[PDB]
């Protein structure tokens, strides 16, 4: 692996300059003990110059994110559908690197901002690097790549004051969405629980565009990539996401780091929907349109293999910050389609690496290197790390015997464009009329959510749109929402003091689709990694005993247990001062601690109660183990996902079912 | 003030950067459902621009916000310094100020606990003069060569880049406890000074001892102190945490709003002035950036008024 | 091969992208056979993007140059004078890379421009990379680093029209020289044959600055580096250098390449003059002043070891273009002095690599990497190639157990500043009055040249000053020259139709110094690699027979023989159309070819012109076979002239001719001022 070879060990030895001269780096060289620093101090300048040049431009989008190493394993020989080598044999393993991210925020912004999320996967295959640069949402805002800076300018902070950070909750964003109706589908997804996933591990990945699988005989089929989480689907609630942003901006990256470190590496089934070329317009929309999904009712999923992330990076900057993905990193057996969003991305990802790397040799960075030999006539450029031995780097040549040789469909396993692809017609800057329905699939999505899920989405829109200053934009927004659903427009209008326009049923329908709802997706298939906060006290030795007993039981089931008390000591992980409900998926009070829930210089006033109360209000499983606490917290004893048992074993058993259920949605008020 | 460089786009047709009228909403394709063409220069120039919009954030003080203003001298200070911007009662000099946190990246929250920057440029009639200060009068370390050590220790751990904009982790406290010079700035950062209510409610300090030099060549030792006219005020920690979540832009919004509403913030630009002979007279060394001169030992002299009263037009450019 | 680990082989295999996907690169993807090219053509864009970004900024100075790898071998354990590890044992070997260069010209300018020449050497030592960034002339133009851009702006092309390329022969340069008299010493060197060396192999290297050698016990001595060539000293004549610039811009790089490829790698003795700290002002000038040499009569040379270059690079861009030297690459046992020219260089060479490399990780390029482990807390930056395991990169730390440990005089073989060094006094922007004599040493140099050597220098000045348009500048030039030597001012004044100012004898003297003259340095100690052109003809099978016999006899002694005729065939290397006298160190006509001395195959009079040019430029010339008077008469070359040969016997001809190649130049063929 190119990465082992470039590892640098500093666990022993004397400090050296970058050219291996032993040095010191703690005091400047001066003329006299109280004198001016000398220009000849090379130790100073080499160290400070390095520091001064540490930073590189952040990614133009998806600047906030985190990565991990893993493996992809093919389930079968898939030669019957694609010539791709990484898919050509049962059990074939390929190393991977994945980076997850938000989209709009700058590199220090919070993980739990409401946003589309990136899910970019590099497969280091034996016939070159293959990247699938996806999102956690299957559709994108716009239909043509040339509109990308319009979209991004509108959602990023306003350019006079650079407010607001990492948020669509401002005039410009909603102005763009309301003027550009293609945005409706992705907007609906972003306003759902999909905008605030519980973790990178509890979301899916989508290639978004239709691509082609191409067989060695030249035939092709159309595909959509879907990475199905083995951890299940789960979201935050909004108020929780907001608190999290403040209490732990690093929530997702920590969640992934910890899951991997504890031997709970996340998994996805890497799947495709596969359909014939003849079906490009068969399903009621155009498969070239990146704002549309193929409902699973029309094309089921084929499971191709297992993606598992199981190793953290050694140096974040060198690996995570410098990884440079491209949809242009394609391999034989896969091809592009004429999706005008995909088309333009091909250009952007090659060009933008020049900005980030500051030079053209970015593919030589260890994380970007392939795991096979490189033979080409690319030469020179700033930061050239190779010494090329071929002194005739031109084709055609006789002086290097005609090497490197041309690879194509019939030689050297070359990439080839699907030979069935054609073009015809005028050279046009025109949008296909087949792209014009911007509203029916947003409605399909909305219809497919549970009542409380639909309420959460309406409430997200109420929240954001209420922050838009312009009365004109707000009205334009209601016009568009109304073409999706009159009821949505009515309910959103209610919060902002305007009347919705009259129903316009052109695009209304009652159809639903499977697999897009989080709440309706069932209990979580595993509870390993989930976090349980046990609120205790140092004043009662019984309280600490109960805590310890729970811990033993819960930990054996893979749960991460944090015992909270007034001060740290043996068995206590976290003080009340640093504790918050956003740090737990479930909260248990050991009854020996009832006193705290009724002032201390050791934590803010009413902190122990507030944690319990927040956990309840946000729908989490909560319990008392040993019930006037429940009175103090105004939590009904009989409520769903509320537990009260003196039996350690009985409580653990029931509470573990609550963690699987994950959220108790009956605690949230609904419109009429 | 920067009027000559402003570009107005409130009217007119879209052009390339070389003034050729164009469109930028649809790619040029071989047929209405066809592939995009390489000859589409409208597409490539627009997307290349976008692909290259970002520059490296500042290595420290990445997160911050600025405004334009005016400095007015209270006197002719010729008798202590030849500095031209200080040479007449009432003399006005344009300024630009940027305030910041220190450790966090771009996009991190204004209300993280941290040292804050207070960097002031005076566009003087004998050249630009910058005072690059902090809201805390003393720094962590006594030698510039140690800066990367301090900064590596307080920035996120380099394997996982956790935690953002916070000293609340092992590496930072390891450094603090192994490098006892850090104690003074540490105590300031751990006070309300680490979580100010706004940029307008904090002071600015040059930190270092500098020199004022007269035209005759005689000099005195000085410490810069910008004294807020808005008063001093802090958040409480629990509030600062919630705020970091509800409004990462709290401080920049506060400053922007006070300026728009005609309540531009003001500071008295002051110095402590002492003799060269007093470099070691106060029980410490004036060359030591971890020390203050107690005001009991040298009173503040008010040199002039700094007022910020105009927001930038384009945040990136300014 | 030192950099084997980084080599990429493309002698087999299928074309791939940079990420290993097999592709083609010969036809663009188009919508239809006569259609437009598609944006989705990633094969096209990756290939053309790479090409579009191949260039990096050339070096701000010394842009034109050439490099090679080699070895340094120590002659002793030098612990008695220095702690330097690479000098700590007899026979100890250290890999080196050397780059040679001109100074003023851009990339693509001619090797044989009149200029100062760079001689930069990297020692990849077992205690870090050590660079000696030197020139072929022992003194520099200016006395303070801050004046470097003024010097360089003045000698580089005028900035309105960028004219003239790689030349001091214009108003601005001579304006600077005449207003900044410190320039005189290096100017006199550059106007001598040292400005136009015969090859990189026939010039010496100088560190220029006084440095310190520092022992493990902390005591120090002042040193000057002198790399003395084992090939001898040799120059071109000016007219020859001018024609060469046009006929073969690559003359020096080709010469170096060829010498290495033929197993004739060039060698230098790496030497120092060593003197005590107490002698900084003992020799009549200040050792901190880089416009002064220590005459050999006051301090002899110690030979430290042998430098040999014996391996050409594999990829010129990767190795020669990307090598980034710094006088800041110093090792324990060596230290700086307060030479204000040296002091400023320390800053510049670290900073300038950011420009060339475009990022802070230039030390990671294979050619710049050390040959020992690196342990420090430098992190990130564009192009970061390492993956650092230590997640606590700060000092002091406990979380990585206090590692890396601080290195200093007492622990870990750290660099340390010579502990006897001090500073005292006001903080000043003032020039030391010890630097004030700008003229005595130029006069010492001029005095040490032979009469014909002094003529060559005067003629170089007459050439360049005649091209200065401003009469004021020309008058200011004569003012400075006259302070060095009235005779020089008079003789230069004569060419430009001005009068020399009256003698001003303040700095006149008659002292001389050894080892600075080229023309007086004796016959070359070896003639291997020297070039012999045999002018022949295809008309006569006897001419080609003589040429073959001669070739055999000359090649036996390691000479590089080129047989020239009207057209190529077996045994003929070059046509007259491509041949020129500048291509040879010696020229022989075979008497079978006498008739040649009009064809569509070469310009009118070419064969004769080659012989005549060779003669006029001082080269050994002859006729082999026994019949000589026809050729020699046609050429106007006297048969009894020194360095003119005529013998029937091949063996006898070659023995005489070989003496002439060693003598190298016959200086009696040049007129002297009377
Ligand atoms: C034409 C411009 C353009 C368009 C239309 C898109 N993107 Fe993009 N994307 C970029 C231009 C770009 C970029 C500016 O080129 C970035 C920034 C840094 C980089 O390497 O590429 C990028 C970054 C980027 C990343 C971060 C990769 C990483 O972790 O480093 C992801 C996951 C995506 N994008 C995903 C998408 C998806 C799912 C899209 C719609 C289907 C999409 N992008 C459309
Ligand atoms: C030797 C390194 C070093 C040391 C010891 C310091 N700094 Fe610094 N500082 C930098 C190196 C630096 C820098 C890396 O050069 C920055 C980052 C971006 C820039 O322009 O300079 C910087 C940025 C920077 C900014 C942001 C200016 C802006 O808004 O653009 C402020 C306010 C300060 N610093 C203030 C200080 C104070 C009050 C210090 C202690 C007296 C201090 N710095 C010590
Ligand atoms: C303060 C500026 C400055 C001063 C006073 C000098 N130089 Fe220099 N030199 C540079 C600034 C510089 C530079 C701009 O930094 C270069 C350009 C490329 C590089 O790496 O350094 C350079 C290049 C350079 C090279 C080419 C190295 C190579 O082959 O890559 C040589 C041989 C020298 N110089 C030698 C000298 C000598 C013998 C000097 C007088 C004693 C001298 N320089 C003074
Ligand atoms: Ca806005
Ligand atoms: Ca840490
Ligand atoms: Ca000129």
């Amino acid at each position: 692996s190119p990465l082992a070879a470039y590892e640098v060990d500093d666990s022993t030895g004397y400090l050296t300059s970058d050219v291996g001269g032993p040095i010191q780096d703690q005091t400047s060289l001066k003329a006299g003990i109280r004198g001016p620093t000398l220009l000849e101090d090379f130790m100073f300048r080499q160290k400070i110059q390095h520091f001064d040049h540490e930073r590189v431009p952040e990614r133009a989008v998806h600047a906030r994110g985190a990565g991990a190493h893993g493996t992809f394993t093919s389930y079968a020989d898939w030669s019957n559908i694609t010539a791709a080598s990484f898919l050509n044999a049962t059990g074939k393993q390929t190393p991977v690197f994945v980076r997850f991210s938000t989209a709009a925020g700058s590199r220090g912004s919070a993980d739990t901002a409401r946003d589309v999320h990136g899910f970019a996967t590099r497969f280091y295959t034996d016939e070159g690097n293959f990247d699938i640069v996806g999102n956690n949402i299957p559709v994108f805002f716009i239909q043509d790549a040339i509109q990308f800076p319009d979209l991004i300018h509108s959602v990023k902070p306003r350019p006079d004051n650079e407010i607001p950070q990492a948020a669509t909750a401002h005039d410009s964003a909603w102005d763009f969405f309301s003027q550009q109706p293609s945005t409706m589908h992705t907007l609906f997804w972003a306003m759902s629980g999909h905008g605030i996933p519980r973790s990178y591990r509890h979301m899916d990945g989508f290639g978004v565009h239709t691509f082609r699988f191409v067989k060695d005989d030249g035939s092709s089929k159309l595909i959509k990539w879907h990475f199905k989480s083995r951890q299940g689907k789960a979201s935050l609630v909004w108020e929780e996401a907001q608190v999290l942003s403040g209490k732990n901006a690093d929530f997702h990256r920590q969640d992934l780091w910890d899951a991997i470190e504890s031997g709970n590496g996340p998994e996805w089934d890497v799947c495709v929907q596969i359909v014939d070329e003849s079906q490009a317009q068969a399903f009621g929309f155009d498969l070239l349109d990146p704002t549309k999904i193929i409902p699973e009712e029309y094309a089921p999923l084929t499971k191709l293999g297992l993606l598992k992330l199981d190793r953290n990076p050694t140096n974040y900057f060198a690996e995570t910050e410098q990884v440079m993905f491209q949809p242009g990193h394609i391999v034989r057996g896969i091809d592009f389609t004429e999706d005008p969003l995909l088309q333009g991305r091909l250009f952007s990802y090659l060009d933008t690496q020049l900005n980030r790397n500051g030079g053209p040799n970015f593919e030589q960075l260890p994380i970007n290197m392939p795991r096979v030999p490189i033979h080409n006539n690319n030469r020179d450029g700033a930061g050239q790390m190779f010494i090329h031995r071929n002194k005739y780097p031109y084709t055609p040549n006789t002086l290097n015997s005609g090497y490197p040789r041309q690879a194509n469909q019939n030689a050297g396993r070359g990439f080839f464009t699907a030979p069935g692809r054609t073009a015809s017609g005028a050279l046009v800057r025109e949008v296909s009329p087949t792209f014009n329905d911007h509203w029916s699939q947003p409605r399909l999505f909305f219809n497919s959510l549970t009542p409380v899920e639909q309420q959460f989405l309406v409430n997200a829109m109420r929240f954001e749109i209420s922050l838009v200053k312009s009365e004109e934009v707000k009205k334009n927004v209601l016009t568009q929402l109304n073409r999706v659903s009159h009821d949505v427009a009515v309910r959103v209008a209610a919060a902002i003091g305007l009347g919705a326009p009259d129903a316009d049923d052109t695009y209304y329908h009652n159809n639903k689709t499977a697999g897009v709802s989080i709440v309706g997706s069932g209990p979580l298939p595993t509870i390993k990694t989930l976090r349980v906060g046990i609120l205790a006290t140092t004043s009662e030795s019984s309280a600490l005993d109960q805590a310890a007993q729970l811990r033993t039981r819960l930990e054996k089931d893979g749960l991460v247990v944090t015992v909270v008390a007034e001060t740290l000591r043996e068995g206590v992980d976290q003080t009340y001062s640093t504790a918050d409900a956003t740090g737990f998926d479930g909260v248990v009070v050991v009854d020996g601690a009832a006193a705290l829930f009724a002032s201390s210089p050791l934590f803010p006033t009413g902190r122990p109660l507030q944690i319990f109360v927040d956990a309840y209000r946000w729908g989490k499983p909560v319990g008392v183990c040993g019930s006037e606490v429940l009175d103090a917290a105004d939590v009904p004893e009989d409520g769903d996902g509320v537990y009260s048992e003196e039996s350690v074993d009985m409580f653990v058993e029931e509470f573990e079912k609550g963690l699987a259920t994950f959220r108790f949605t009956d605690r949230f008020a609904l419109d009429s």
